């Protein structure tokens, strides 16, 4: 068993904490836990490339894409590595997050530790936008909180 | 080569960058940055085990050590891969960081992308002090600022 964690944190009211679990190193990650601080609806969910967060949430990059492929949802076959979704807040504020995915890893080539974790502004439309942004960034907006992807315990 | 950075943060504000560079996986990785808003003379400096901060810097463990030996200086043959000895820092506050090491590294088992750094309240006796402590966290006192080490563009 592997076991990730980040933290989640911005220059607003968002703030978070995520908990990764991989059973196997081929098997699927589980990936569960609050964001606080959201506006009501959907914000996009992604692992970025790089866990830099030297100026903040924008040293981070793009969405993890090691295999070079279009941005899409999670159930999709054309997706980047790191595209998670969205996650959905309710007028408490608060997005419980509750996420299994086959195509992150805790080890490999599709590793995620040591990379960068962000939720955005607005919602992700999972490639299925009908624009050139669609298949790039989903349109998710600015960068509300961010944390990079750590080993845990 | 791959290169990797971390963001220290703490009350002060104690608050740095630290970047890592090494130009081939068999090599030494270079480690170089600022830390201001420390107090004048020797801060622990050394690589800890988990990159959680859930519950801030205490939340990253003990010194990462791979290798079960006992804690150390850079220089000696035991220590824990974690063992970075200190950073020293002037009346203006700040150390400026430079070291070459050959134990750490941003790949295989030796990996400390994913892990905490963590520059503490007082020296580290680089395990040449009187005691048990000294061999488990060379006496370098509470944790003063910490992030998580991540990949770098
Ligand atoms: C350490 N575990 C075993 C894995 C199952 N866990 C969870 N997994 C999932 C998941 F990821 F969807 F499977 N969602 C959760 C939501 C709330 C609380 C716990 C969740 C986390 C508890
Ligand atoms: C363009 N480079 C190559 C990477 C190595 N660099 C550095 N290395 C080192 C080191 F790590 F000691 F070799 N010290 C530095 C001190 C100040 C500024 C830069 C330093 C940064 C300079
Ligand atoms: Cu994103
Ligand atoms: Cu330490
Ligand atoms: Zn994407
Ligand atoms: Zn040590």
């Amino acid at each position: 068993a592997t076991k990730a964690v980040c933290v989640l944190k911005g220059d607003g009211p968002v703030q978070g904490i995520i908990n990764f679990e991989q059973k196997e190193s081929n098997g699927p990650v589980k990936v569960w836990g609050s964001i606080k601080g959201l506006t009501e609806g959907l914000h996009g969910f992604h692992v970025h490339e790089f866990g830099d967060n030297t100026a903040g949430c924008t040293s981070a990059g793009p969405h993890f894409n090691p295999l070079s492929r279009k941005h899409g949802g999670p159930k999709d076959e054309e997706r980047h590595v790191g595209d998670l979704g969205n996650v959905t807040a309710d007028k408490d504020a608060v997005a419980d997050v509750s996420i299994e995915d086959s195509v992150i890893s805790l080890s490999g080539d599709h590793c995620i530790i040591g990379r960068t974790l962000v939720v955005h502004e607005k919602a992700d439309d999972l490639g299925k936008g009908g624009n050139e942004e669609s298949t790039k960034t989903g349109n998710a907006g600015s960068r509300l909180a961010c944390g990079v992807i750590g080993i845990a315990q």
